[PDB]
């Protein structure tokens, strides 16, 4: 029974970690093109702007 | 009985504490997500508000 635990739960946490660091650096990741896209529209409707 | 008690309680908490703990890291990095879409969101927003 501890040996059933302790394998559940590490391939559990394994596949469950494995998605939360893919999603912090996916969420890095679009904020960062969020930032870059906030940039791009701000001067591509200002430009158009003129 | 003991034997039997033992090896299906561990058996149903290890398919159990499995789950959990994969929902653990899930809800970690949902709120870890939560938070970069956030920002991705106020940034977007905030340079299409310009």
């Amino acid at each position: 029974a501890m040996s059933m635990a302790v394998e559940s739960t590490g391939n559990a946490k394994a596949e469950a970690e494995s998605r939360a660091e893919a999603a912090r650096i996916e969420g890095e990741g679009s904020v960062l093109q969020a930032k870059l896209k906030a940039q791009a529209l701000a001067i591509e409707t200002e430009a158009e702007l003129e």
